[PDB]
């Protein structure tokens, strides 16, 4: 069990586990240039059959963040001839942009990157795209929504398949992919998402983390338990609050009479739906007229006709 | 709304919700002197009629642990007499217990403590016990069960009523009690109880949470919501796992034909409950036979044959 296998298996685990590819033949590659991105391209150029897949190729964006990235965009052309792959390359100013629409540096360059790998996709025909996200950006995710509001969504964070994104090294965690790289004598580079990174991200990163670890050595491999125990869960819980919305709902009304007599987990996942909104205020508000009659207002209207309910 | 009102509010919530008092009439608070303990009693001593009690007494445990221990001691006696309230008080050599037993001052501490206030329980004849553990040690517990692993269960951390031990500040803040005492003035002393926090609870204390609040300053209050919301949603797992236990559980096997069909999440509860030991890699170790599988061991061992054994 060397640093190379370790990852492929569970690369291999995921698939078993997922069907991450199951048809796919053209893969466009988020590659950024940094280890995570080697990896994950080392990975898929070495599972290329095992997947049926009949291209795999690169998407280099340039943020124009820093002198470094022309560094970067250079080792992504000479990494695609080495490898004998096609490469696409993007560029947009995203401090600029961050600036006129008011947001930080991390969502201005996360919506333009994936709109240029979007763009990709479309007028170049790939079938999805293949990105390096893995366990410890999943646990950095899951700690930023129990610090800033969540629920069973939140907590499991990102899925391994996601409508046209896929994430082949859900499982693995950073040290496993740094490992793999240098056993492997991979080369790479600091790519400019380094310097996106939002504040609470990095106090995450570099502070909290490190101090979990200090009490638990292994964090990620105990939080992969919990979020694959919260998403059968969540399932369940899902599976359930279908079958009983469609069992009080009628043309665009709910039967309170019938809601009412269930349990509190389903009474909210049924509003849910019902309406189109997680905002736990909303939720409830719009609960309480299955208690006594009355009207809501969300920019829609929600009203008590006796035992219906409308919206 | 006053500091006095915005911690009578969350008490009465949690009473008109979920009855931590429903027919109790003596309590006995676990009375250490800090502010909590303090609040704790004037906050049952407001609401001991609402509460339909008939007497509120204290219980004040001395670890013998700092030379302050008998002041403490003093101002507790003399805080049961001035409001004419009935005070047992207990003192045991923690550290000399902690050698003896081979355990740490902290787990001594906490152990002494509830034997001596549950020998006073039924020597005295309390129906139950209240303590003053709040919403910033809900938070706690939560953010450890996080870090060593856990699932739905754990990120709750405890429960308002806990078989004898009543918990009327469960969704009160730390800083709400501080202004709760300021505001009427109460005057508190050292509290042993933080003798009884161990390493790993102080850094999540003192390290992580004043980090993460440099993220959400509301902190608390968001995962008091995230707290409401997985509360239901665990009860309603709960509710459907006892319910399915019964229905395959026979004798002492498990009707595999039947549960095997069940949802994911469901297996896991049941088998949580039929092996007792509920470890991640126990269950899904049991688990695997259902779906044709021979035999596991651990501190016993069962079989599969169309149906389940135990021996």
């Amino acid at each position: 069990m060397n640093p190379e296998s370790r990852v492929i298996r569970k690369v291999l685990a995921l698939q078993n586990d997922e069907k991450i590819f199951s048809g796919e033949r053209r893969v466009l590659i988020a590659f950024s240039g940094g280890v995570d991105s080697v990896v994950l391209t080392d990975v898929l150029l070495k599972l290329k059959n095992y997947f049926s897949l009949k291209e795999v190729a690169l998407a280099h964006f340039n943020h124009m963040l820093r002198e470094s990235a022309e560094r970067d965009e250079e080792f992504c052309k000479e990494f695609a001839k080495e490898r004998n792959m096609k490469i696409f390359v993007g560029k947009e100013d995203v401090r600029a942009f961050a600036k006129e629409n008011r947001m930080s540096l991390e969502e201005a360059g996360r919506f333009l990157r994936y709109k240029f790998l979007k763009e990709i996709l479309e007028s170049e025909g790939f079938d999805c795209i293949a990105t390096a996200h893995h366990l410890n950006d999943l646990l950095e995710t899951s700690l930023l929504f129990f610090t800033r509001g969540t629920g069973l969504d939140g907590l499991i964070g990102f899925l391994p398949k996601e409508e046209v994104i896929r994430r082949p090294l859900y499982y693995v965690k950073r040290s496993e992919i740094e490992e793999y790289a240098k056993f492997k004598g991979l080369r790479w580079v600091e790519d400019e998402t380094n310097y996106e990174v939002s504040i609470p991200r990095n106090r995450i990163r570099h502070r909290v983390i490190p101090e979990l670890k200090r009490i638990n050595e292994n964090l990620e491999d105990t939080f992969l338990k919990m979020v694959k125990v919260l998403r059968a869960e969540r399932e369940f819980l899902e599976e359930e609050a279908q079958k009983l919305y469609k069992e009080v709902k009628k043309g665009n009304c709910l039967d309170v009479k019938k809601l009412k007599e269930k349990p509190l987990a389903l009474q909210r996942r049924v509003i849910r739906k019902f309406i189109g909104e997680k905002d736990y205020e909303k939720v409830e508000l719009v609960r309480s007229l299955l208690e006594k009659g009355g009207e809501v207002n969300l920019g829609k209207g929600k009203v008590l006709k006796r035992k219906e309910r409308w919206l």
